[PDB]
């Protein structure tokens, strides 16, 4: 069979010879009891470069030894692509949000032997979930494998904004001091009220990074958490977001973007938020309405924003989120540190095996099976 | 009935005619109990620049109330400066860390009349203690009034050096996407090993908000926490500095300057750490001597450094701190946030007031006093 493998380029100074460290903590369970993912092996070292163009998520000495053929490639837009040139011969497609090969209808209907669709990583947005149904194409993310990451990038997000660090470390590049000019915009995050847009594997991993910060915390989501969970941090919880937004001095959108979430943040839920809030959204680009963040920036509705998601992705050269005043953004890169890398590899490995020995996908990897939404995409996703 | 203030200049865009945001958080009192500052009033809003010349601690109407007058000046370096002019008149000398007058012994002999030298914020390692000692002058800082502030910067230098924000960053206002680029330095932080120097008010909060990360933690100190406290925090004792480092992913450095902790950080101790460690340094930019952190980068030794301190302050144009790799440098603010700010004008007000009316400073505050170590001076500190 053939698996086509859309990743994005190696480094611009080429793939890396050393890295900064010599290896990265081994991780075998995720709070709350799911397991680190169990393929039968793997042929990498963690830590190395594994979602570029020449890592490959280290699957070609497996696929290949199967006699399947793997094709990689970073081309993934347009009708002449190597992507979309080799999709109707595929039975299996992997791509990663970070550089993401959208799986629209039109390429779905293309897409003569397309079976099985993975997200290396976490949030299948990108895939048609409703063409998906009408085809019979079981998709499957990496659950968990970069959950934590995010939080790790929220939480340094909205400290950066709070205590005004950017531009402050711009000051250094400039070879000034200027204490006044740093600070006239630099607070503590400690007894500010933050509040987080759903509370799953990433924002509940959020709120307990955020407690010992002694901030007041809030939340809003579809169902309720268990009252003891509530009790043992400190929550608020709120029905309505547009209760949630009002009394935050700091929001995290941490929710899968789907019909429910998408355009959430317009210019009309912002306008509700405190004047001078701060906004991070390492979920999904489209959650929030991109000119919408651009003026209540301009007007200081937002004291700040900052994620690392954009639409579409790549963001091109003139996307007003670069240059629109007051933010902290990065590329898409939370999710693909290398050590989250090394976690979702193993799992699309992991996924793979299963469906070339024909055994279940693990029933929390599946988004969709057999023309439902199933397994997670059942619990956190829209159609 | 002359106080001498020296504060850092307002901001060049002119001193705020507004904020990003309405108010700032009532903090009450500190982690273990301290009560915040208890001046009789105070003649500012919480929020307001305070620390520049024109904020001036809010100290003027109080001050001039009372028959006293008060100079304020930015104009603090060598003979030939406003502060050395008007030094040999003043009983009171005031200023903070982040622009300090240095009371070198040369300066203390030409006090003729100063008595009651204040460091508004913590660390008054820029008053020559000894020379203070004999001279019978009375040193105080407002502890604690900002230890919160800065374990805050540290998780945000943390997490941005280990996942490689700022770099990534730049990315954005380059027009680039650049994913590889990005994250062929980036980690996260979830299981690697953190130790701290000292675990006083700064390093047990900093220790705390790390245990969420689900980092192991490990700390040196000249004394041992509490068995109780060590088992709820997952703490690792060491009983030298080098015992810990050889075994820590990354190092938070929170002890005083003083002659047990300068230069502490060497090529020697350097070269001890793990290959590819983090040095995060928000205490005092001596403890670290300057160019072997410099050496340590180019090499590789350090994967990265960042901290918000320096020697001299203001740091001269050619620091060479300024243009090394893998930095993410800060000037000196973690302790002067606005919110920070409010509660060391508070406590250098409650300072005055006890000195006016005759009544003791409180015990915390004390560093020399009765020519001697005294206080938390002769907690901390050494001669
Ligand atoms: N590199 C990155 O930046 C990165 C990496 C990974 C993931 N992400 C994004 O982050 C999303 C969430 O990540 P995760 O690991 O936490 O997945 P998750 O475990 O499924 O958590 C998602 C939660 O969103 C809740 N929610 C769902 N729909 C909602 C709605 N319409 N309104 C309010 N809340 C809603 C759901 O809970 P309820 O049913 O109780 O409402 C769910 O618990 C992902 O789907 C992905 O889009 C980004
Ligand atoms: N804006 C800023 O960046 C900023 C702001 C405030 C403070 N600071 C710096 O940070 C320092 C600490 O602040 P803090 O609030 O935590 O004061 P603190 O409460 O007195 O804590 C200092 C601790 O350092 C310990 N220690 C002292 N000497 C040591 C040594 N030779 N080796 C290892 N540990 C030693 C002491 O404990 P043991 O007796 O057990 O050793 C003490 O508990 C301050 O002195 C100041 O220089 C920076």
């Amino acid at each position: 069979a053939k698996i086509l493998c859309v990743l994005y380029d190696d480094p611009i100074t080429g793939y890396p010879k050393s890295y900064a460290r010599a290896d990265v903590p081994k991780i075998d369970h995720y709070p709350g009891g799911q397991t680190a993912p169990t393929p039968k092996q793997i042929d990498f070292t963690p830590g190395e470069l594994l979602g570029s163009v020449s890592g490959e998520l280290g699957l070609r000495k497996y696929l290949e030894g199967l006699g399947h053929t793997l094709v990689v490639t970073s081309d993934k837009e347009g009708e002449d692509s190597v992507f979309e040139r080799e999709l109707p011969d595929a039975e299996i497609v992997i791509s990663q949000p970070f550089w993401p090969a959208y799986l629209t209808p039109e390429r779905i209907a293309k897409a003569k032997k397309l079976k099985l669709a993975v997200t290396a990583g976490i949030g299948s947005d990108h895939v048609d979930l409703e063409a998906a149904i009408k085809n019979g194409i079981t998709v499957a993310e990496v659950t968990y494998s970069n959950s934590i990451s995010v939080s790790e990038h929220v939480v340094m997000m909205i400290l950066s904004l709070v205590r005004n660090y950017i531009p402050s470390y711009q000051w250094v590049i400039k070879g000034g001091w200027n204490i006044a000019d740093c600070v006239e915009r630099s607070y503590d995050l400690e007894a500010m009220h933050v509040g987080t847009v759903a509370a799953g594997r990433i924002g509940l991993a959020v709120l307990k990074r955020l407690k010992p910060f002694d901030v007041k915390l809030h939340y809003f989501a579809r169902h309720r958490l268990p009252e003891s969970v509530e009790n043992e941090l400190g929550l608020t919880y709120h029905p309505s977001v547009e209760d949630m937004v009002k009394v935050c001095d700091v929001v995290t959108i941490n929710a899968p973007l789907h019909p429910g979430t998408l355009d959430l943040f317009n210019d009309e839920l912002i306008s509700k938020m405190k004047r001078g809030a701060y906004l991070v959204n390492t979920a999904r680009g489209k959650i929030c309405n991109r000119d919408a963040v651009v003026r209540a920036l301009e007007s200081g509705q937002l004291a700040g924003y900052a994620g690392d998601v954009w639409f579409p992705q790549p963001a091109p050269k003139d996307h007003p989120w670069r240059t629109m005043p007051h933010h902290g953004m990065t590329p898409h890169i939370s999710g693909t540190s290398l050590s989250a890398q090394a976690r979702y590899a193993a799992g699309t490995r992991e996924i793979l095996e299963c469906w070339f020995e024909e055994r279940p996908i693990r029933e929390e990897y599946l988004i969709v099976d057999g023309g439902k939404l199933a397994g997670t995409g059942a619990h956190s996703y829209t159609v």
